[PDB]
Order: C-alpha cells, then structure tokens, then sequence
C-alpha cells in the first residue's frame, strides 16, 4: 500500500504496541468469502457492514499466527482475548 494504512479497530493496541515501527504488517482487507466469515469479521471491530470494508482494514497482528485464510476472524489481543475462528464447511 502507498497510503499510511489505519486499521479499523476501535482501539488498535497493536500498532500502538510498537514504537515507531509497526512492522509494516500485512494489512488485511475484510474477506467476502465465505459471507459468514465476512459477517464475523465485523464482530471483532464492533462495526456494521455499511460501516466497514471501504476504508477499514485489519492488521495481521490481530491474528494468533498472523494469518487470514477463510476461517480466521481478527481479535483485539490474541494474547489476552479469545481468537475468534470458525470451521468453514469443506466445499
Ligand atoms: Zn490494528
């Protein structure tokens, strides 16, 4: 990305956890597949669908493992909170 990316968390304690170097972490866009995963992604940020996706992005630091696939929802703190993940129906 060319623009200084700000994630859409109500309180990103991760880019603030760093001091001058946010690791330039992979800024994830909210998945659209599956749809229920996209829906779940809004839960982490406490946002709605008309209030998300456009500008809102998510730091890879909001994941236990830093990996977004198709069943991984962001969390406020993987080291404290409950990493929200889902079991996507196989095919
Ligand atoms: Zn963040």
């Amino acid at each position: 990305g060319s623009m200084p990316t700000t994630c859409g968390f109500p309180n990103c304690k991760f880019r603030s956890r760093y001091r001058g170097l946010e690791d330039n972490r992979h800024f994830y866009r909210i998945p659209k597949r599956p749809l229920i995963l996209r829906q779940r992604w809004l839960t982490a940020i406490g946002r709605t669908e008309e209030t998300v996706v456009s500008q809102l992005r998510i730091c890879s630091a909001h994941f236990e493992g830093g990996e977004k696939k198709e069943g991984d929802i962001p969390v406020p703190d993987p080291t404290v909170d409950k990493q929200i993940k889902i079991e996507l129906p196989p095919k």
